[PDB]
């Protein structure tokens, strides 16, 4: 389309987040009517308040780490992009998502050198499928970080998005900001201290933690202005490399488990080393020609969660434009939203409730609205899910609306995240 309702798109993706709100306040301020109250009583088999924060995915359990990358990455996009919200009326609602999540950090962090962070398990959740509202019964306090378990990476996201909340909010509620520096300030303290991933059942597997540790870092330094924070993150960004001069050459992008080229963005700002500008143009430079590209246009990183990835890396170069200027990254950006937003071979707008022609069949409970019963959970979605980007088409295109195959109808909260802001800079600089 000649042009496109970015505007729309923004309001919508901050939106989603409503549909997976947890806890007795869930239903607070929710635009959706089929939401409310759920897993009240979390964190009492603990002895501690860890209700709060939000589901996952299709699924109810609230998992550590693309909990922490989430919080972060939103409050990166409102961070990197305020006019986008303001002018589009959306800073409020954006604020309070991010709240609700912060929220939950303070609440898991009861102590200097504790933080829970993840409330259920995996597998059984799965075997249940119906309104969290009526999902009755003790979830377990699976996982919790301290002196003896390591969680570095789990940490360090949760800690970045504390203090990038301290950044966005120190302006309306200068307390409660520095209430989120001081456990962002703490929760890297505990990351540093005993490195290694943080457990997150088969579901989320761990590979890396220096990536976030840095990441976590020039956060800290741009709050504090303590040198010292950005002293550990280059050395960090480098643990466990065995390249050549710890050369950085990621074939990925941002993502829950890999945080390397947005900390490497950061540190090369921050420090003007070619090392870090060097990592930056591998990455760029990598998703421009040798990325897999779908008839479609769509840059195809892998099967799960296609459109996750295209938007994720599509964010970090509308970042990296504010200060350089690169039509190349402008136009590949462009390219890749405008896809999901219509612009494809199967003709549908890969955000639910937005545009046309969008998944009737997503792989999330709630909006769901059935049980497992006579496979009525089969049927389309009883409640419009408005806001969510979908896993996506196969390489050839090709979309299967069907609730069984999560490959292409799941949901998650790490998906929208890097929606939210890629939507905000599409604003800034297409209009
Ligand atoms: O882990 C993948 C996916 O599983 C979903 O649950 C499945 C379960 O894995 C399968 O054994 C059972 O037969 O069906 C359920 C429902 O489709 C879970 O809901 C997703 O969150 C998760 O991504
Ligand atoms: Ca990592
Ligand atoms: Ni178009
Ligand atoms: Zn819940």
């Amino acid at each position: 389309a000649g042009t496109h309702d970015y505007s729309t798109a923004l309001k919508d993706s901050i939106i989603f987040f409503d549909a997976n709100k947890c806890g007795p306040q869930a239903g607070e301020n929710n635009v959706f009517d089929w939401r409310g109250a759920c897993h009240t009583t979390d964190g009492s088999d603990v002895g501690v308040d860890l209700t709060g924060g939000y589901h996952d995915a299709g699924d109810h359990v609230k998992f550590g780490l693309p909990q922490g990358y989430s919080a972060a990455i939103l409050g990166w996009s409102l961070y990197e992009f305020k006019e986008s919200f303001d002018a589009t009326g959306n800073t409020t609602k954006m604020l309070q998502q991010l709240k609700y999540f912060t929220d939950y950090f303070l609440k898991s962090h009861p102590n200097s050198t504790t933080f829970y962070y993840q409330v259920g398990e995996g597998n059984a959740d799965h075997t249940y499928w119906g309104a969290p509202e009526e999902q009755t019964g003790q979830r377990p306090s699976l996982y919790k970080a301290d002196p003896s378990s390591p969680a570095s990476d789990i940490l360090s996201e949760t800690s970045a998005a504390l203090t990038l909340m301290y950044l966005n909010y120190k302006n309306i509620d200068s307390a409660y900001a520095t209430k989120c520096l001081n456990a962002a300030k703490e929760l890297y303290a505990m990351g540093k201290a005993n490195q290694g991933v943080g457990n997150g059942q088969s579901f989320y597997q761990a590979t890396s933690f220096g990536d976030d540790l840095a990441w976590a870092a020039t956060w800290l330094y741009t709050a504090t202005n303590d040198s010292t924070y950005i002293t550990d993150a280059e050395q960090f960004i480098t643990l466990g490399n065995t390249m050549n001069e710890n050369k950085m050459q990621d074939k990925w992008t941002m993502c829950w488990d890999d945080m390397y080229v947005p900390a490497a963005l950061r540190l090369a700002q921050i420090t003007g080393k070619q090392i870090y500008k060097d990592a930056i143009e591998f990455n760029f430079n990598y998703w421009k020609t040798q990325v897999t590209t779908t008839p479609g246009g769509l840059k195809w990183l892998s099967n799960w969660g296609v459109l996750r990835y295209a938007a994720a890396e599509s964010m970090v170069m509308l970042v990296y434009c504010k200060q350089n200027p690169d039509q190349s990254l402008l136009d590949l950006a462009k390219k890749q939203v405008d896809y999901i937003l219509g612009d494809n071979p199967a003709n549908m707008s890969y955000i639910i409730g937005y545009g046309s022609n969008w998944c009737i069949h997503p792989h999330h409970r709630a909006a769901n609205g059935y049980t497992y019963a006579n496979g009525d959970n089969a049927k389309p979605a009883k409640h419009l899910l408005t806001g969510a980007l979908v896993g996506g088409p196969d390489q050839n295109d090709k979309f299967l609306d069907d609730a069984n195959q999560y490959q292409y109808t799941e949901v998650a909260l790490d998906y929208n995240a890097g929606l939210v802001g890629v939507l905000a800079g599409a604003i800034k600089f297409f209009g």
